[PDB]
């Protein structure tokens, strides 16, 4: 059983992001991780780690799920 | 001359071998979804029909 080791990006997520504040999703392969979603913002080129919870990114993610 | 990022598309991608999707949707591309792999650091543009690519989506929205 070799386990493998990998840490989660994420610890803490932005809940006040709207769909056009974003630049690109990234969606790290990090299963193991409660937080998977970072967003890079426009303007500024930050990146943060969003709430999974916001309606606009399904919607975002439109064919690869609806 | 803005153009889209993906032309051409790969639909053989193990999920073992990428790092993370980069995921864009803008209104004159649509939605484009480029992996980054881990064996060489490459950046691909991927079928979004893959397989285990709604999994992994929606692994991610929980």
């Amino acid at each position: 059983p070799v386990s493998l080791s990998y840490r989660c990006p994420c610890r803490f997520f932005e809940s006040h992001v709207a769909r056009a504040n974003v630049k690109h999703l990234k969606i790290l392969n990090t299963p193991n991780c409660a937080l998977q979603i970072v967003a890079r913002l426009k303007n500024n080129n930050r990146q943060v780690c969003i709430d999974p919870k916001l309606k606009w990114i399904q919607e975002y993610l439109e064919k690869a799920l609806n």
